[PDB]
This record gives C-alpha cells, structure tokens and sequence, in this order.
C-alpha cells in the first residue's frame, strides 16, 4: 500500500457548495468524499473502453396484467443466462411489480440487455445502474 | 479568493487510473478534473424529488471485509425496517460483494436513507434509483 | 374392499427414471412404492403448525413456458400482498426457473399460502420452510 | 412427447385421506398430485446418487448483533463463489435477520455448505431445501 499526498485548487465558491452539500447527505470528510468521485469516474470509463468484467443493476416497474410485458420479460431474460444473475421482485400493488435485475459480464453486452428491457412496451419505468465488479477498484 | 487549494492522499493504485484518464481526455492538470467531478456532483445532487410515495433501488458495491461497513450497513438498514423491503447480495469474488437494497416511502425519507448508505465508510459505489410505481 | 385400483397417465420419461429407482430399492411393483409415496406426504401434511407469526421461505421450480404457470403465479402472489415480502428468481436454463418467495405471518396462513403455490400446475417441484424468528 | 398409462392399487383408507388432504391442499386432482410425489421421489434421488447438477436453497434466521456470525456466514459464502449464486435477506426486527441463499451445483458440495451455515452457533434456526434445476424434469 502506498499513499499518494497532492494539492489541488478548487473555484472557491464551489468548494464551499460542495463542502455544504456532503455534509447534509452524511459524509465524513471532503477527502472520502472527493476519492468517491473519483472512483466512480473510473467505474464509468471501465463501462466506455476495454473489454474488462462489470456489474450492474437495472430496475424497472410494470403491470404484470398489461399485455405480454411478463413472458417478454422472461423470454429476454433466459436468452442471456450468462450475464443476468438474479432478480429480485417486489408485488407493490395488485397491479404493480418493482423488479430489479443484477447483472455481470462485458459493458456493450449489458447495456443492449438493458436497452432491450427498457424499451419493452409494458416497462413503465426503468433504469440501468452502472457500477463494478470491485475487483479493480479501492 | 478566486481558487482554493488544499491537498488529499489517495491510494497510488486509483491515482494511476485517474491520471492516466484524465491525460487521454486531455486535461492539463489533475485540478481541472476534480473540479468538473464536483461540480456534477452538486448538480446532481441539487435535482428535486418532491415528497410523493415512491419505489427505489440502492445498488452498492462493497469490500467485506474492510473497516466495519457490514456492521454499519445492518445496523443502518434495521432503523428503517419500514422503507427497505428486502435486499439482494451477489458475491463476486473473495472479497467484494454487491447488494441491491428495495425501498419504498416519501422521496424525501428515500433520498436522506439512501444518502446515508452511500456515504458510508467502505462503500466503494453505489447508486439509488427512485421511481413512481404510476403510469410511464 | 381393501385395495382400490386405478389408472394414472405418466410421461414416459418421467416414469422410466422412476422405474429404475424403484428396481434398484427392491421394490417388487409400482404400487408399493407410491403408496409409500402417498403415505409419506399424509404423514408431512398432517403435522400442525399452529398460529403464531412466523416468518418464511417458499422455494419452487419450473419451466416458465408451460402452460400459465407465470401468470398464475403472479396473480396468486398479488392477492397476498400483506404476506408475501420479496421473491429472488433464478433462471436456470433456456426454460427452467427457480425462485424463493419470502413470506411472514400467521402460521395457518402461511401454509396455506403456500399449498396453494406449490399445488399449480406447472409447478415441478417446491418446499416450504416456516420459522418462528425467535430463539433457537 | 409420451403417455404412458398404468394401472396401480392402493389401499383403500389410505387413498381415502390422500384425497381429502390434496383437495383441501388445493390439487386440482389425484393424478397430478402423484405424478408431483414421483417427481419429488425422483428429485430426492438425485441429491443421493450421482455427480448430477442439483439445485437449492438455505434459509437461516439469526441476530446480526449476536457475536460474529455475520462476518462468519459472509467468510464461508464467499468460500464458495461457484456453487451460491445469491442470497435474499429481510430484516425482521431490531435485531434478526432472515436471509434465503440459493445455490446450484454438486449435491455433496451443498450439503457440506449448509452444514457449514447451519453449524454456526449464531445461527438460530435454518434448513436446506434440496430441488432440482428442472433441466432433467417435468
Ligand atoms: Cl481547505
Ligand atoms: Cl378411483
Ligand atoms: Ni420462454
Ligand atoms: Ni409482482
Ligand atoms: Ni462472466
Ligand atoms: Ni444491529
Ligand atoms: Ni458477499
Ligand atoms: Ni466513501
Ligand atoms: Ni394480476
Ligand atoms: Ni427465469
Ligand atoms: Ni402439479
Ligand atoms: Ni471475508
Ligand atoms: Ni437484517
Ligand atoms: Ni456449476
């Protein structure tokens, strides 16, 4: 292990937003939560170039009654056993489901997982999370 | 003053990566960087959300066994028995674990327990994403 | 009378794994060992439960593209939206589905819950497990 | 696809109570309860005989303030990556937790695994449910 100490120089006016900001939400310190960005600014290049392993969520909201959303989604689903590890389902109302499917394997194969999810005509909403596999990152 | 400057230590591994990022994209120094990550940052974290019911997701990513982010995270999670619903862990190596938290109740309780959970020690990432179980 | 007899259709796949099972125990026909079968499940059917809270996991298989398994699944699941807390799904194969539904409640209506899932059509095969959270 | 259609006999008061019980259960009828018992008979073989694939699924109950069994169950899970594929947990009160891991693979190597969680002296109640992957069935 070995840290690296350097300076930085900030527009002072944003520094003091900042600073406001992370401490309303809960952080420690300027510094946990400065290294924050920077990994996820590396998470997101790791989903731009290379071919390297990543993970993800996507979550969506749908009405199990409406059309054929459900077997759509299912038929989607098993075509890429190698990539989707599991899902978790919430039954939010009589018509309502919150699934969220968790994800692992190259960027551009899970980005087209989420885009043909997404535009599913039944999905009401919906969102990919793109983060890591944490192997590379600290 | 126009500029502040003060300094941080980060792990030489991340600062690797960082830099050499940031040298493809074609920044000139290290500053310029940090300072466009903060200010998106603030942006993002100035949207509003309103106080309407709704249905979310917390994905975090984690080293299990550093300091006591497993302690902190399920002593966090049982205070609010009532807006997490359940949560999903995936191992993914020896080390690292994912786990996608389900939460439902006003945005603004969503937002702050969210905020709190990403801000957490040990927490290398993690999103929320908020929705309304309503129509698209 | 003391024996009643009867006729059951099987897909001859299924049958012929049974076949060898049974010829391999020692069995001497068929009817010996479903009537083991049957008396088994009378015996775990009949044990009580009572009524306390319990919290629960109900684990069940199948082929999403059999008949309306999926639909009815959910539909059931929708109709006990106070006990029934989250489900984890697993796709196995092209066709195959595990998934695990987590529930809480009264003891009777759990199981009840349950019988009902676990009696679909569609429903290869599945198990309840109920638990007090109490202690050991 | 093949039908195969036997006849068998069963002792009669026996017959009686299973056909109260499965009605009551909700079976739509006695032939599909059967063909679920020979199908549950066949998968329970399965876990005893052969290097087959089999899947399951581990349900534990405990405190997480109780002494470690909370980084003990993550050390032994992430013992085995191969065999768990994810786990559902549900905060039940203040202080317990219920938590439902599935995993998929050889029938020795699971049962060693839930004899390992279950063995925990944190862990307050538990079971392994042994099924099948569904790829050999139906
Ligand atoms: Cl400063
Ligand atoms: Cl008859
Ligand atoms: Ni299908
Ligand atoms: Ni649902
Ligand atoms: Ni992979
Ligand atoms: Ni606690
Ligand atoms: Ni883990
Ligand atoms: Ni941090
Ligand atoms: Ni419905
Ligand atoms: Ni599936
Ligand atoms: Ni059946
Ligand atoms: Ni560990
Ligand atoms: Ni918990
Ligand atoms: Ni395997």
């Amino acid at each position: 292990m070995e840290l690296i100490r350097f300076s930085i120089s900030i527009p002072s006016k944003l520094l003091e937003k900042f600073d406001q900001i992370i401490e309303e939400i809960g952080y420690e310190n300027r510094s946990e939560a400065i290294r924050d960005l920077i990994r996820d600014f590396i998470i997101r290049h790791e989903w731009e170039v290379g071919n390297e392993e990543v993970a993800g969520t996507i979550t969506i909201v749908y009405n199990h009654d409406e059309g054929d959303v459900v077997k759509a989604l299912l038929d989607l689903q098993h075509e890429y056993l190698d990539e989707i590890i599991s899902s978790l389902h919430v039954h939010m109302d009589e018509h309502n489901c919150l699934e969220v499917i968790v994800v692992k394997g190259e960027a551009k194969k899970i980005k087209m997982i989420a885009d043909k999810l997404l535009s599913l005509k039944g999905v009401k909403h919906g969102k990919l999370v793109m983060t890591s596999t944490g192997k590379e990152l600290v």
